[PDB]
C-alpha cells in the first residue's frame, strides 16, 4: 500500500509530526481546540459586542446576570445590521472554513499514516508518548524493503529523512544567516533594532516556497529557469513584480491581521500580568535566536533540548547586568517611598479613621508598588557577580555566539547584542502586535531592491542530491 | 545494680529510644503531650458537641463569645444525659488510664535508664541532643565490663545490640517482602492498590509478637512448639482461630478506631488545606516503602536518614510525569477560563457597581481557582525533561527497586508503580481514614487462609543466636 | 600638573573611592542624595511635629488631605516657638553646614581626580562602571613616569598603594583582634556579648587618627615623641585625659546621636517589617567579623566578596541549628492552634453571621499568626542535617574561625560563638540603636584604664617602611 506516495516530502513530515503531537487523538484532539479557539474568540467578541448593553450592568434589588444578556432574537437582528462588523464576521467565517477543510483532508490523511505506524512499524498507538523520535527512526529505516516507499532511490539513509523533511527549512536558515532578509533596522531614539517576526518568515516561505509562483516546481525542485544566469535581470523584474504583489496583499490584510494578533495577545497574556506580570519579563528565545542558533539538518526537539539546557544561565546572566544609576536611584527611591510609607502604616495602624481620609489609600497603594517595583531593581547584597561564566553556560548549549563576545563578556553594549538572541516576553509580545504593520514596509522597501540578490542566491547555493532532490548548500 | 535485669531486650530499645527522644526531660514532655492531645481532641469535641448551642451563634447589640457557652451545671446535665455519647466516653477514658498507667510505669523505668546513661556512661543530659548513637554506642560497648549486664554471654557485640533491639522488626521486614502478609489488592475501576496501614502492622506484631498467645514465649524465643513439624494442621488451625478472635475484635472495635482516625487526620490536616492545600500533594514514602526499603539490622534514624537523603529527587521525577490530554486539556480550559476572565476583571476594573450583580463574584472566584488549578499542571516550558537521571538518584539512597525500572524508567507504567513506594500525603491521610475498616477484612479472609504458610514461615527461618536466643533470618 | 600634591594619601584613597562610585556622576549624584536624606528626614519629623494637627485627621462630607496641612504662616510661628524644638534644628543646621562645605570641597577636589583619569590613564568617564579595580592599578602603575606624582621614592609599587590607602585601617585591624578595644562584655541574664559598632570604630579612628591632638603628626606619620618609652606613664595620663575628653563629648551628644540612629533604623528597616519581616531574620556579616575576618592589605571590594560567596552556606548553616524543645512546643502548638482555628475556619466558612461574633476575628487572626510562626520553627521533614559540611563551605571563605569550632562543629556553644561573627539583622539593629548610649561607657571605663597599654602597642608595633612612612605592623 506504501508505493503509490509520489510526496514521500510530505508523509515523512506528517510522521514526524504525529510523533510531535504524542499519538494520533492528541493531533486529533489538538487540532480541534486549534478551530475552536479562534471560533471562541470571534464569538465572545461578537456576542460581547452586540449582545450585551453595559447599560443595566453599570446601573445607568440585586441584579442577576442573564438580565445583562439580551434575548437571541434581538442580538442577532443588531449584528446582521452592524454592516462594519458583518464585513469582518464574513472574512473571519471564509478562513476558518478553508482551515476546516484543510483540517478534514489532513485527518484523511494522518489517518493513513497512523496505518503505517500500526502495521508497518508494529508500533501501538499507546507507546508512541514513551518512543523516542530515535525508536521510530530504526524502524523506519532498517525495515524499508517490506513497504518500499522509495525504490528509485538505491537505499533510504538518515541524511535523507532530515533533507526530506526540513528542504525549505534549511532555506530559510541560510537566508538570515547571511542577512539575506530585511531584519534589521536603524530607529531614531532607539537605535539597532531586529525586527523578525512570524509573518515575514511566513510570508518568506509563501513567497519563496509555497504557491503556484514560487521558486519550486512541484515539491522539491526549484524549476530549471532559475539555474540559468543568462536572464538575471529579468528573473529579478519578475520575481520584484511578485514581491511587490506579495506586500499589496499584506498591505491589504494590515487592518485584520492586526485585530488578530492584538486578540491573541490579550487573551493569552493580559491575565498573567494582573496575576503574576514577573512572567512576562521572563525571557525566551526569540524567533531570531531559533534562526541564528539553529544547526543544519536539526528537528523542532533537537533545536527546543538546547533552548532548554540554556534557559536558566541566560536568566542570571541577563540578571547581572545592573546599572550604577538605576541601582542608585532605586535604593534611594525605596528609602524615600519606605519612610514616607512607613509614617502612613503606622499613623493607619493606630487609628484606622485615617482610612477614610481622601487620597491616603491611593498613596499607600501607589507607594507599596512603588517600593516593591523599586526594591526589584536591587539585588542581593552578597550576589557573585559572575558575568563571565554564565556565558560559558550558555556557550555549553546554544553554540553560537558573535567573536566579539568572549573577551568583553561585561560591557553594556554585549548584553544589547544578546537581548536580541534573548528577548524579553514582553518585548515578544509588543513586536508580534507590530509585525502585521512593518511586515509589509519590510518586504516592499528593503526586500524588494534585493530581488536580485536572491536570485543569485537560489542560483548559487542550491545542490542536487541525488535520489533527493534540489536542496540547499549546508 | 545493673545486673539484675533479665530483660536485656527491653532496656536496649528503652536505652536507644531516650537517645531518639533527645534527653530525658524531652521525653517525659513528649509523653504528656501525646496524653493531652486525646484529652483535648475528646474533650473539645465534647464540648462543642454538649455546651455551646449554635442557636444563638447564627442568630436564631454585638454578641460575645461567652454567651454561646452554657454554664458548667447544664451542660454537665445534657453531657451524661446523651446516652448514645457518654458510652464513647467511657471507652475513651478506660483507654487513656490503661495509657496513663503505662505511661508512670515508663516513668519509673526510664529514670533507672537516666542513672544508667550519667553514672555508668559518664554522658550529661545536657550532652544528648548532641550526640550521634554511635558515641553512645562505643561507650556502651567498650564498659561493657563494669556495669556486667550481660555476663551469660561471653561477651557483648554491636551486632547483638542491633539484633537484641530489633528482634521483631526483622520479622516484620520479611513477612512483607516474601508478601506473606495481605497487602496486594484488586479492584474494579481502581486495579492494582497496595493497602498496608500502621492497623495491619499493629496487628500483625500482636498476633504474632505480643499477648499471652503468640507465637514468643517470653520475650525473645519463640515456643518451642512451633519448632516441630509433627502437628502443623493443628498448630494451623490454632492459629486459625487466633486470627479469627483478633479480626473479630477489630471488627468490634470498628466503629470507635473509625472516630479516632478521623478526628486525627481533621485535627492534623484539615488546616493545611485551607492555607497551603499543595503541602498535602507533597509526597511522602509510604509504610510499605519504608518496609521494602528497609535494610536488615537498621535502626530508625539509619532509615530515616535514606528516605531525607532522596527526598528531594523523589519530588521531582513525580513531578516529570504529564499527560499529553492533561496538558492538552489544561493549557486550552486556562486559556479560555482566563479569556473570560480578563474581560471580566476588565469590567470590574472599569467600574465596580458590576461587583453588585449576583453571580459575577463566584464565576470570577471559580474561575481564579480554575485558572490557577488547571495553570499548575502546565510544566515550565523549558524544563530539562530527565526522568530518567532522577531515578538513578533516587536508587542511590534508597537502595531498592523493581528489575523493570531501569530500562523502562519513563513508561506511565513505572511511575503508577513507584507511586506505591513513593505516595501521595492525601492519599496517605485518605488510607489511614480506611484502615480501621479494611484491616479486619484483609485479616479474616486473606490472612487465615494463610494461616498455614505463616506457620511454616516461622518454622523454617527463624535461626538461633548463641546468646542472643531465637532471631530472624537475614 | 600632578607633582606638587604632597597628600598622595588622601589622593590614592579619592582614586579608590570614585571606582568604588561607578564614575563621576555617581558619586555627585550619590553625595547629594545622602545630604537630603538627612534633609529628608528632619524636615519630615519636623512638618509632622508642627504642621499637621491630628484632630481633624481622627476626627475630633469626606476630607481631604490638604485640611489636615497648617498653612505655612501658622506652622512657622508654632516652630519658632517650641524651644525645646528649635534647639535641636539648630544643631541639626550646622552639622549639615559642615557637611556641605565638606562635600563642595571634595567635588572641587575630586573634578580634579576626574581629569588624572581622563588624561593620564586614558580611561573615559563611560567605562568606569565596567573596569575592574586591576585595569585601574596597572596604568597607574606603568605609567608612574609621565605624572611623576612621587619621584621621592625611587619607584612606586602596588604594595606602597595598599600601604598608602589603608595606613589606618590595618591600625584598626590589629587593635580588634589583639584585643586592644573594649569589645566584650559580660551580662547578667544574656551571658557573653560582643558589642562593636559603628561609634566605636569612628571613635577610635577619631581619638587615634583623626584630629589636631591624635598620635599622628601630619598624616601619615605618628609623633615621634610616641617613639621613645622614656615618658610612657606621661603619655599615657595625656591619652587618658584625651579619652576622658572624647568620652564627655559623646555623653554630651548622647540624646542628639540617640534620635539619630532611632530615626535611621525606623526610616529605612520600620516598613521592611511590615511587608517582609523574614528579611531582618536573614543574617549579614557584623561589623567584628569584618574586622575579625579581614585580611591584612585588603580593599573593600577584595573583603566585600568573600562575605558574598559565603553568604548562602552561612544561612544554612545557621538554619539548621535547632532545639529539642522549641521544636516539640513547635509541633504541639501547632496542631493545638491549628486544631482551634480548622474548627473556626469551619464555622466562619459554613454561615459568615459568626464574623460579627467580637472576638471571633481577633482570635482567628493572632492564631493565624501564631500558627505561621511557629510552624516556622519546625524543619522541613526531610532535611538532610549537615551541620558539618557548612562550616567547610563557609571556613573556604572567611579564612578565620576559632580553632574550637573544627572538632565540635555542632554544639550549642559553637553556634553561639558563630552568632556574635554572623548576627542577625534585627539584632544588628538593636545594637546601632544602643550604640550612641553604651559607647561612652565603654571608653571612658574599659579604654581608659589601657590607655597605658595602647602606647605600649603603637610603640610596639609601627615600622617604617622607607619611601612609604610610618606604617602598621602586618
Amino acid at each position: 500500500p506504501w508505493h503509490h506516495i509520489e510526496n514521500l516530502d510530505l508523509f515523512f513530515s506528517r510522521v514526524y509530526n504525529l510523533h510531535q503531537k504524542n499519538g494520533f487523538t492528541c493531533m486529533l484532539i489538538g487540532e480541534i481546540f486549534e478551530l475552536m479557539q479562534f471560533l471562541f474568540v470571534v464569538a465572545f467578541t461578537t456576542f460581547l459586542v452586540s449582545c450585551v448593553d453595559y447599560d443595566i450592568l453599570f446601573a445607568n434589588v440585586k441584579v442577576t446576570l442573564p438580565d445583562a444578556f439580551l434575548p437571541a432574537q434581538v442580538c442577532s437582528a443588531r449584528i446582521q445590521e452592524n454592516g462594519s462588523l458583518i464585513t469582518i464576521l464574513v472574512i473571519a467565517g471564509v478562513f476558518w472554513i478553508h482551515r476546516l477543510i484543510k483540517f478534514i483532508y489532513n485527518i484523511c490523511c494522518y489517518w493513513e499514516i497512523h496505518s503505517f505506524y500500526l502495521h508497518a512499524l508494529r508500533i501501538p498507538m499507546s507507546a508512541l508518548p514513551y518512543c523516542t523520535w530515535q525508536e521510530v527512526q530504526a524502524r523506519i529505516v532498517q525495515t524499508q524493503k517490506e513497504h518500499q516507499i522509495c525504490i528509485h532511490k538505491r537505499e533510504l539513509t538518515e541524511l535523507d529523512i532530515y533533507h526530506r523533511i526540513l528542504r525549505f527549512q534549511n532555506y530559510m536558515v541560510a537566508l538570515v544567516n547571511k542577512s539575506l532578509l530585511p531584519l534589521r533596522f536603524r530607529l531614531p531614539g532607539l537605535g539597532e533594532a531586529v525586527f523578525f517576526t512570524r509573518g515575514l518568515k511566513y510570508n518568506f516561505e509563501l513567497i519563496l516556497f509555497w504557491g503556484p509562483g514560487s521558486l519550486f516546481l512541484n515539491e522539491w525542485s526549484l524549476k530549471a529557469e532559475y539555474k540559468r544566469g543568462g536572464q538575471r535581470l529579468e528573473l529579478a523584474q519578475r520575481l520584484s513584480n511578485r514581491i511587490l504583489w506579495i506586500g499589496i496583499a499584506n498591505f491589504l490584510l494590515c487592518p485584520l491581521i492586526l485585530i488578530w494578533q492584538i486578540l491573541y495577545a490579550f487573551f493569552s497574556y493580559a491575565e498573567v500580568l494582573k496575576r503574576e506580570p514577573g512572567a512576562l519579563g521572563a525571557r525566551c528565545w526569540s524567533l531570531y535566536g531559533r534562526c541564528y542558533l539553529r544547526h543544519f539538518n536539526e528537528l523542532e526537539h533537537e533545536l527546543q533540548s538546547r533552548l532548554n539546557r540554556g534557559y536558566k544561565p541566560a536568566s542570571k546572566y541577563m540578571n547581572c547586568f545592573l546599572s550604577p544609576l538605576l541601582t542608585l536611584l532605586a535604593k534611594n527611591g525605596a528609602f524615600f517611598a519606605g519612610s514616607i510609607l512607613a509614617v502612613l502604616i503606622a499613623l493607619t495602624i493606630y487609628d484606622e479613621d485615617v482610612l477614610a481620609v481622601e487620597h491616603v489609600l491611593t498613596t499607600v497603594t501607589l507607594l507599596g508598588v512603588t517600593v516593591t517595583v523599586c526594591r526589584s531593581f536591587i539585588p542581593d547584597q552578597h550576589m557573585v557577580f559572575c558575568p563571565e561564566q554564565l556565558l560559558r553556560v550558555i556557550l555549553a548549549h546554544i553554540h553560537y555566539m558573535p567573536d566579539h563576545w568572549q573577551g568583553n563578556a561585561h560591557r553594556s553594549q554585549t548584553r544589547d547584542e544578546f537581548a536580541q538572541l534573548f528577548q524579553y516576553k514582553a518585548v515578544f509580545i509588543l513586536e508580534e502586535l507590530l509585525s502585521p504593520i512593518v511586515t509589509p514596509l519590510i518586504l516592499i522597501f528593503c526586500l524588494r531592491p534585493r530581488a536580485l540578490e536572491i536570485i543569485d542566491f537560489f542560483r548559487n547555493f542550491t545542490v542536487e542530491v541525488v535520489g533527493v532532490g534540489d536542496t540547499c548548500s549546508f
